[PDB]
């Protein structure tokens, strides 16, 4: 079908983590377009595409509109998780293309909202190991994890659990450190590079910047090793 869309890979890999039948709210999408991908395909069975302020907004609309799925894909306005309500019976729930602060924000912020979610597969962009924290604190868990090539992107798949993760878990990933991929050893690789150039950039005056850089630099030592 003309209209049938294709995902960038970073999207691609979050839609493969989203159950089928799933209903969907998807918090801040992207043009809409992975419900849309998820909707026409037959693979989920409703989405809401969350929208902060109106252009997005009105992107969103417009793309629903055109691929012929306003009848399963509400689009709304609505600051993060207010998006959606009890009678929307979601299930599901992405967050991508932010940081990952940003991310745990907007699940604390409205946390008493998951309590009916079974699923979340969030994609940050950044700062991975404080959202892994927040979920470790928060009765979350993370079931699946992936690394891929596109900037390296991680994706987190996360259901309702209780988990403790150390400081190596949290800062490279319960399943990234496991899986061990090549990708993974090259993203770590490359932050070993910036942070040696850093190190060697800071005065030794600057003794607790550089304990911080020391800190970082061990710790990928030792997972690179
Ligand atoms: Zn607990």
């Amino acid at each position: 079908n003309a209209m049938d869309l294709q995902l960038s890979k970073r999207l691609q890999k979050v839609a493969n983590y989203v159950p089928k039948g799933a209903r969907l709210l998807d918090v801040g999408s992207d043009h809409a377009y992975l419900p849309i991908f998820l909707l026409q395909m037959g693979y989920c069975d409703f989405a809401i595409a969350g929208e902060v302020v109106n252009g997005p907004y009105q992107s969103a609309l417009k793309n629903v509109s055109e691929h012929g799925l306003t009848s399963k894909i509400d689009v709304r306005l609505a600051n993060g998780l207010s998006a959606f309500e009890e009678a929307d019976n979601i299930d599901t729930i992405t967050i991508c293309g932010m940081g990952g602060r940003l991310i745990a924000d907007i699940l604390n912020n409205d946390i008493d909202k998951l309590q009916h979610v079974k699923t979340l597969v969030l994609q940050p962009n950044n700062r991975e190991d404080d959202l892994r924290k927040w979920l470790a604190a928060n009765d979350f868990e993370i079931v699946a994890e992936d690394i891929l090539t596109e900037k390296r992107y991680e994706i987190l798949v996360v259901k309702h659990g209780h988990m403790n993760l150390t400081a190596k878990e949290l800062r490279f990933g319960p399943f990234l450190l496991s899986n061990n991929t090549t990708v993974f050893k090259e993203k770590w690789q490359n932050e070993l590079n910036k942070l040696t150039f850093a190190l060697n950039s800071i005065p030794n005056s600057k003794m607790e910047e550089r304990a911080i850089l020391e800190d970082k630099i061990q710790d990928i030592k030792e997972v690179l090793d």
